[PDB]
């Protein structure tokens, strides 16, 4: 399986395979006006978050990835259950307009960070919180570790060792939290199993324009590194018999 942008140089998305083409898939394109607000929507509590680690993270060839082992887990925000952390990874493009895989009333964000995580032991085994990026004119130094270790980390099966650094760091400030979308869906790479309460965050992280660029120019989908990373995003799928609702 690979993303369009790899097919122009494999097994495109319109062409995905397992539950790919089934009826309740991600991402989707959030018409913000039409999520009515719901009451039992709480905010998060984030346990393990705040912690400084040393993470690794790998190219795994359709994205950068860090290994979260259970180091951090989350309740509230409307879960029925605990869920354990298992892995952060990130979707982009080269331009402020293109990177996310969601969309807010039609505009998409230059990143979309996914932080996957799973229920302690159907439909929601998997919750998926999803942050979107944009330009900012500062460094955003919280991300600065994940950044500098990306030129590590150039083709896939590479993997390294990042600076000291915690889950918060990368993520907008915790009271800015309060306000998400909720709805039932899929992962967004084969085999796309309907089993993810998503969440996503309106607030959105801001990174500096070449922090962002940073991820094109570094990575590559290949060995061979003919095509960089980027575009590893799944086109928009419809919403079809689903709501939405926000907190
Ligand atoms: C982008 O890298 C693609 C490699 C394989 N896909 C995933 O890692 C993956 C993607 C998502 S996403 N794009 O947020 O929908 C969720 N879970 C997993 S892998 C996984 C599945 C269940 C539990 C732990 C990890
Ligand atoms: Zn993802």
């Amino acid at each position: 399986w690979c993303y369009e942008v790899q097919a122009e140089s494999c097994l495109v998305p319109v062409k995905w395979g397992g539950n790919c083409q089934k009826d309740r898939q991600s991402p989707i394109n959030i018409v913000t006006t039409k999520a009515k607000v719901d009451k039992k929507l709480g905010r998060f509590f984030f346990s393990g978050y705040d912690k400084k680690q040393t993470w690794t993270v790998q190219n795994n060839g359709h994205s950068v990835m860090m290994l979260l082992e259970n180091k951090a887990s989350i309740s509230g925000g409307g879960l029925p259950a605990p869920y354990q952390a298992k892995q952060l990874h990130l979707h982009w493009s080269d331009l402020p307009y293109k990177g996310s895989e969601h969309s807010l009333d039609g505009e998409h964000f230059a990143m979309e960070m996914h932080i996957v995580h799973e229920k302690e032991k159907p439909e929601d085994e998997i919750a998926v919180l999803a942050f979107l990026v944009e330009a900012g004119t500062q460094v955003n130094e919280g991300f600065q570790p994940l950044v500098e270790a990306l030129s590590n980390i150039p083709k896939p099966e590479m993997s390294t060792t990042m600076a000291e650094s915690s889950l918060l760091d990368l993520l907008p400030k915790e009271e800015k939290l309060r306000h998400y979308f909720r709805y039932l869906g899929s992962l967004t790479t084969p085999t796309c199993d309907e089993k993810v309460v998503w969440t996503v965050f309106r607030e959105p992280i801001q990174l500096h324009r070449e922090q962002i660029l940073a991820f094109s120019q570094k990575l590559y989908y290949d060995k061979e590194q003919t095509v960089s990373m980027k575009d590893n995003v799944r086109p928009l799928q419809q919403l079809g018999q689903r709501t939405v609702i926000k907190s």
